[PDB]
């Protein structure tokens, strides 16, 4: 075809036949010199006016351009020499054809080089793919030229030279052209690399070197690029959102999914042609070493083809490490775009939502389409692509199987296919097992709550084992859903870690006895041994993934039933600029319900500006309804309302967000100073901002937990005052607050001479007091205006104002933590669970390396001469190797889930049994919000999520120690390439795990105010519409979406620079040994290539799940630090000690302290200093003094909960510091301040123990009043109690703790402060059973109340610690004293 051209012989099939192969010299210069060539100038045109039309400022000309230029232009002073050396000097075309197109092709070059200046990326795709194509292919030139040099034939030393040199610049630019750092454009880098750096993310080195030293910050992160912010998708997605919802509302007389792929369909289809090239990738190597193990079978074959399969098996498997990590980039990136479209756009609706279309859904619920409706189509975009890539990566490997071993595979097939069935069956009955868990995960929190939640009391009395085992009671029946769980997690993987042996076994089995004439060799054992692991992955998930896509189904239709709802009706609200006055009704009517009658009828009412107006009516007369028309909340029946300038809105419920005072004050508006001070005096503020340690800029609690009722009131009616708006709309601002204050406020803020007087306000009050000072008054009835004017004249009208107005007067006259767990588990059960997991690596080894002296049959024997007696003890022996793996695997996996479900039985057991017996100090000191959550998010971790991720990681460690026992016991010398291996991924462990772990540490620790700004919004959402405030709050929620993707797209990358490194260590690694199989081919028979290379083909895939399961046991083992800190925490005295008292003891209840001194903590001051005091026996002794004085301390001491710092404790002549604490506390009886109750029955918080009977618990309560309303109730003693027991009331709660102590029955009681918020009738009632049924014990009483107090034999007065005076009440009453004083304030 091309002779003429050349002159030489064009493709002679025989030059690739010889030992010493070489490509025609014609066709070197014919065909790989117009590839390169041809890609460049057939191309050159699109990247050329792609460039013009984003041009962009040219960049400062920097070193690593001009070196590029420089280069190119020697190509074009060689290229032109050539020419010279052939005009000067009867050539053919060729001689002086190609050195030309070098001359026309390096000024193309020389131009595009130039062309990149105006441009980000400076080194792109194009020219530095092209430098790889020209040097893989005029690579074949530079063996051609130097085999013919070094033969002596220099004859053509002038051509030769010449490429030997222009050859080494285009291996000299490609280099200088991977560099690209040559400004700081973008933030993040990850725009400015070259390709060569951002194929093999090598971008990302800075991060990894800087969260290597420091602990990474969100600053430490690169911001995401425009094209991914949340303010530009949620733009893209909104032009298409609309319009297939407004055509689907057409159809109306699913839309999410048509707006999604149109959004998003330039990266479903740029990932589509990289998961295509990846499975054309993935079936060559198993192709490929299909002929390294016939050309290690024969002895006969050339090296050189030996050489060319060990070369490309490593650059066929380096092509498909960047076409695929490229592509897991690609859909990992559409899930976190998926996401935030969904995410900022569900928002922006829910500020726009009719609230007749939100009443149907709850703020608890509203805020899940973010959390688990939008995160499932995160999951379901990022294996998309497995829907198709899972049916051609099975029909094919189903294909490449057939021709090997024939239809004899089906039976192979047929063994993965029925384990799909198992692992749905599994997976079903894991969810059953775990969501019925839940139950018990909730309820056994619950009562932790209330341990923790009132542990002060819990000690008072002996109800330490009564609680100590209602949890470990509560939990066993927690393990035995996990234990049983477990087991269906090692025999999901079991079945799944064996299927590869099990399918060796039958298809090897089958095939050589279905027929004979069926003999294995090393091209059908082991080059189908590594295509049943392409095959094992893709049918082992679809049961997981086609039940997770219609699961996702479920959620996009709750998501397309959100966005696509109604809109809220403005239309009725009217803003006119040039209306006179403020706010007027025409004819208005609204209705909650299109379907129920108006609660507004035909309303008519003008309202000018800066008026001060009230409206008043009886309970659900619909002057709230009022209140909400005005802000458009209402539906309109007909009528209109005209409105002129802002409103601002107050609601009867205030809404509190979540941060400090000041913020919420301010409510998006510059802070003065001078105003918002005048805010707070005027809104009487001043001392509520003192009490709080912080002052304004003290943290508010969600809803304002830390805050009272009156306070939340102030402080809503604060924002609206500072706010400054036109009109003023105030439902009830003054019901919370007191009588005082609202006065207070009225005047300075609501009043004629308060801040608001020049604008419009509006006063919805049940207060009657401040009407006369209002401008005009609205009276409501019945859902319209009875009556209107002002206080005089309806008064003079005598109407129903005037009516209930005479009512209303009428009634006024490290590795330790590592040990700590694998200790828990059982060191004995741990050698057992790793001897039977190494034994499977040694009946793995065996397995193989059985088969390879198998195959090697095949070169012995053949169809003829293969007997039965020789062809059963083959198939029967590797039966027997194929479940002496079957036997060491289940028996390892399910020995480990009894090893893992005991470690966490005798972790929570050692934790709630340590905490349980903490001094007091210990518990106040750490927050509740500690100590809840080494029960919570800790022990749930080890119970789950360790397990698993342990497991894995002993499987795969060995799964690597195997493989590296296989490829060495071949080649023992490829042990010393494994050393400078095994540094680089150990180099690569230290850093990978450093860098993963602070990165999804930064994604939780931001991914949940994405959601609590979310319920912020959507609870206060009326509010937030009412003020017009509605637009910066979705720039505050497009703010809070970046701040995560930042973190969330910072670790998709972060598990790509390691899977491109991970598979350039098991990658090469099937290099540096398939290239020992070669320089061996004389002592290394065909058997053993495939038992060493079949294995190192999957070195890859587990050396990445090494260094992940790495991560996860670093992640995860952080719990165990925490649950086990703890468990380690100093403890009170013992229960019970050896000097155990008479059992009657106390007999007589005497009551002694000898300089008696206690300390809160070490680092306080004593608060008792001295106290010396003698108690008789049936003495009954009150306890005065101020506030702080100790008398609260005092009562502690007696029970033991504070320590003795000095002096000692005796009762009837016995120190109690000698005896047990709880023999102590068992016999001493107290009514606490605070009647605290616990969840359960009433049964159970009177006698937890169940020592007494029913008959004598009814007897108490009789005598505790309490009979009657414990009989009313349906269940009786049986009733229910709620948390606290927030159904039952105050006086109620402390008549019960009564019948706790008129039980009990002890001599000493303590009363403190028992009466302090308990009603005159009810204290006088317990004052009456207290003195009648505890005449005959000593009692010690502390009170506020005096008068609770004369009654006591004698009073002592605690003062700084230290008691000033003790006698009669009588007795002190007439000396001058404190006591005194005391008595005369309280009117004694
Ligand atoms: C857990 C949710 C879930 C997922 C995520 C899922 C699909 C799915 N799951 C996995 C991971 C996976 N799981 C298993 C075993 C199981 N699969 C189960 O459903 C269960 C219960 C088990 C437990 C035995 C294996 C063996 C692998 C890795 C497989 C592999 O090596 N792939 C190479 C690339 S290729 O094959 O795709 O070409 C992948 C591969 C993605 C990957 O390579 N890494 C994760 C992302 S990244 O780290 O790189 O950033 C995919 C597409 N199906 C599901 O139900
Ligand atoms: C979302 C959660 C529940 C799933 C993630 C857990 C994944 C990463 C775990 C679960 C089971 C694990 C596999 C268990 C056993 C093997 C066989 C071994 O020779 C190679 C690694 C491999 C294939 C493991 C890789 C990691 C693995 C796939």
């Amino acid at each position: 075809m091309l002779e003429k051209f050349c002159n030489s012989t064009f493709w002679n099939s025989s030059f690739l036949d010889s030992p010493e192969a070489d490509l025609p010299l014609c066709f070197e210069q014919t065909v790989l010199v117009w590839i390169p060539l041809g890609y460049l100038w057939l191309l050159a045109p699109w990247q050329l006016l792609h460039v013009y039309k984003s041009r962009t400022k040219r960049s400062s000309t920097t070193k690593l351009y001009l070196a590029k230029q420089v280069f190119v232009g020697f190509l074009l002073i060689l290229a032109a020499i050539e020419l010279a050396l052939v005009l000067t000097e009867t050539v053919p075309a060729v001689r002086y054809t190609n050195p030309s197109l070098y001359l026309g092709t390096w000024l193309l070059v020389l131009l595009i080089q130039y062309s990149r200046q105006w441009c980000v990326q400076k080194n792109s795709w194009f020219l530095s793919l092209f430098w790889i194509l020209s040097i893989l292919c005029g690579t074949f030139q530079f063996q051609t030229l130097i085999r013919t040099l070094l033969q002596g034939d220099n004859s053509n030393l002038a051509y030769s030279c010449l490429f030997f040199i222009s050859y080494g610049f285009q291996i000299l630019i490609l280099i200088f052209s991977a560099f690209s750092e040559n400004n700081e454009s973008s933030n993040n880098p990850s725009s400015i690399a070259s390709f060569l750096s951002s194929i093999t993310y090598s971008w990302y080195d800075s991060i990894i070197l800087k969260g290597y030293k420091r602990p990474l910050t969100l600053e430490d992160v690169w911001e995401v690029d425009e094209e991914m912010k949340t303010k530009t998708l949620v733009s893209k997605f909104e032009t298409h959102m609309k319009r297939e919802l407004q055509k689907a509302r057409r159809a109306l007389q699913s839309w999410l999914m048509k707006a999604l792929f149109k959004t998003f369909y330039m990266v479903l289809l740029k990932s589509f042609l990289l998961k295509l090239v990846n499975d054309i990738f993935t079936f060559v190597s198993p192709q490929l070493l299909k002929l390294l193990i016939s050309f290690a079978s024969d002895r006969d074959t050339y090296l050189w083809i030996g050489y060319l399969c060990a070369i490309l098996l490593f650059t066929a498997a380096l092509i498909q490490s960047f076409c695929l990590q490229c592509y897991f980039q690609l859909c990992f990136k559409l899930g976190v775009k998926v996401r935030t479209a969904i995410m900022a756009s569900v928002y922006k609706k829910a500020l726009t939502l009719s609230n007749l279309a939100r009443k149907e859904y709850t703020v608890g619920e509203t805020v899940n389409l973010m959390s688990v409706d939008a995160q499932k189509l995160m999951d379901v975009t990022n294996f998309m692509h497995m829907l198709w890539s899972s049916v051609l990566q099975i029909v094919l490997s189903i294909f490449f199987l057939w021709r090997e071993l024939g239809p004899s595979v089906l039976a192979g097939v047929g063994v993965m296919v029925l384990v799909i069935p198992i692992n749905a069956i599994l997976s079903t009955k894991s969810k059953t097992i775990q969501v019925k868990n839940m139950k018990n995960k909730d309820k056994r929190l619950k009562i932790m709550n209330e341990i923790l939640s009132g542990i002060k009391i819990l000690k008072y009395f002996a109800w330490e084992p009564s609680f100590r085992d209602q949890v470990q009671n509560l939990r066993k029946k927690e393990l035995k859903n996990l234990l049983a769980f477990s087991q269906l997690q090692c025999v999901v993987i079991f079945v799944f870690q064996l299927t590869p042996v099990l399918v060796s076994v039958v298809t090897f089995s089958v095939y050589v006895l279905v027929d004979s004439n069926n003999i294995l060799d090393a091209q059908k054992a082991f080059t189908s041994i590594t295509l049943f692991n392409i095959l094992r992955f893709p049918l082992s998930m679809l049961p997981m993934m086609i039940s997770s896509m219609l699961q996702a189904s479920v959620s996009t239709e709750r998501l397309e039933k959100y966005l696509g709802g109604d809109d809220l009706d403005t239309s009725a609200i009217r803003h006119d600029c040039n209306f006179d006055k403020a706010m007027q009704f025409s004819e208005a009517s609204f209705t909650w319900e299109h379907d129920s009658e108006a609660t507004v009828r035909d309303v008519n009412l003008d309202i000018m500006a800066g008026q001060l107006v009230a409206v008043i009516g009886p309970v659900g007369s619909g002057k709230s309804s009022l209140i909400s028309a005005m802000l458009g909340e209402m539906e309109n029946v007909h009528g209109h309302i005209t409105i002129k300038g802002t409103t601002a809105y107050v609601p009867q419920q205030s809404w509190i967000q979540n941060g400090t005072i000041k913020d919420n004050i301010l409510f998006g508006t510059e802070f003065n100073e001078k105003r918002y001070q005048q805010v707070l005096e005027a809104c009487a503020l001043l001392p509520d901002l003192e009490m709080l340690p912080g002052g304004d800029l003290a943290e508010i609690g969600e809803k304002g937990i830390n805050l009272s009722g009156g306070q939340k009131q102030r402080i809503s009616l604060a924002r609206a005052t500072y706010q400054n708006l036109d009109i003023y709309l105030l439902d009830d601002p003054l019901s919370a607050v007191d009588a005082h204050v609202g006065k207070h406020i009225f005047n300075k803020v609501l009043g004629p001479n308060g801040l608001l007087k020049g604008k419009t306000r509006l006063l919805v009050t049940h207060s009657m007091h401040f009407l006369p000072q209002v401008d005009e008054i609205v009276v409501l009835g019945n859902g319209t205006i009875v009556e209107k004017g002002s206080y005089s004249a309806l008064l003079a009208k005598k109407g129903e104002f005037a009516k209930n107005l005479k009512t209303f007067l009428r009634h006024t006259g490290k590795f330790s933590i590592y040990l700590e767990y694998l200790q828990a588990i059982g060191l004995f059960s741990i050698f057992f669970i790793i001897l039977a997991f190494v034994m499977n690596s040694v009946a793995f080894i065996g397995s193989n390396l059985w088969l390879s002296a198998w195959t090697s049959d095949s070169k012995i024997f053949n169809s003829t001469d293969y007997p039965a007696s020789q062809r059963d003890m083959r198939v029967g022996v590797y039966g027997a190797l194929g479940l002496a793996q079957g036997i060491f695997v289940f028996i390892a996996h399910f020995w480990s889930a009894f090893g893992f479900v005991h470690a966490s039985n005798i972790l929570h057991k050692q934790l709630l049994n340590n905490i349980l017996r903490a001094p007091m100090r210990f518990f106040d000191t750490t927050p509740t919000g500690r100590i809840v959550n080494r029960f919570a998010g800790d022990i749930s971790t080890v119970d789950d999520t360790l397990p698993q991720s342990l497991r894995s990681w002993i499987t795969c460690f060995l799964g690597i120690i195997s493989t590296l026992v296989m490829i060495c016991m071949a080649t023992p010398v490829f042990t010393i390439i494994v050393i400078p291996l095994g540094i680089i991924y150990v180099s690569v462990q230290m850093f990978y795990v450093s860098t993963s772990r602070q990165l999804r540490r930064l994604d939780s620790v931001t991914r949940s105010p994405i959601y609590s700004h979310f319920s912020e919004t959507v609870s206060g959402l009326p509010v937030i519409r009412a003020f017009e405030h509605q637009q910066r709050f979705l720039k505050h929620n497009e703010v809070r979406i970046d701040t995560n993707q930042k973190c969330v797209f910072s670790w998709i990358t972060s598990n790509r620079w390691l899977a491109i490194r991970l598979e350039l260590v098991g990658n090469l690694t099937v290099f540096f040994s398939a290239l020992m199989m070669v320089i061996y081919r004389d002592t290394l028979s065909g058997d053993t290539v495939g038992f060493v290379l079949s294995n190192a083909l999957n070195i890859t895939q587990t050396l990445n799940w090494l260094v992940r399961m790495t991560s996860e046991i670093e992640t995860n083992i952080v719990a165990v630090e925490r649950i086990t800190e703890y468990t380690k925490v100093e403890n009170e005295a013992p229960w019970v000690t050896d000097k155990r008292p008479p059992p009657d003891w106390p007999s007589k209840g005497k009551i002694q302290f000898n300089n008696y001194q206690v300390r809160y903590r070490p680092e306080l001051d004593l608060v008792l200093r001295g106290i010396t005091c003698d108690i008789g026996s049936m003495e009954k002794i009150g306890v005065v003094g101020r506030t702080g004085a100790g008398k609260s301390s005092l009562t502690n001491c007696l029970f033991r909960i504070l320590e003795a710092a000095g002096g000692q404790i005796i009762i009837d002549g016995v120190d109690i510091a000698s005896i047990g604490l709880h023999d102590l506390r068992e016999k001493l009886t107290i009514i606490p301040q605070d009647p605290i109750l616990f969840s359960g029955s009433l049964r159970m918080n009177l006698d937890p123990f169940n020592n007494y009977s029913d008959e004598e618990i009814w007897k108490a309560l009789e005598l505790a009043h309490l009979k009657s309303f414990v009989a009313s109730l349906q269940l009786g003693l049986s009733h229910e109690v709620t948390e606290a027991g927030g159904n039952l009331s105050i006086g109620q709660r402390q008549l019960l703790c009564l019948g706790r102590a008129l039980l009990r029955k002890s001599k000493i009681l303590v009363l403190d402060e028992a009466t302090a918020a308990v009603d005159l009738e009810t204290d006088n009632l317990i004052q009456t059973t207290i003195q009648n049924e505890f005449a005959h014990c000593t009692v010690i009483t502390i009170a506020h109340r005096l008068h609770t107090i004369m009654d006591s034999d004698k009073v002592m007065v605690l003062d700084n610690g230290k008691i000033i005076e003790c006698g009669s009440p009588e007795e002190l009453l007439q000396i001058p004293g404190p006591f005194y004083f005391m008595a005369k304030e309280a009117g004694i």
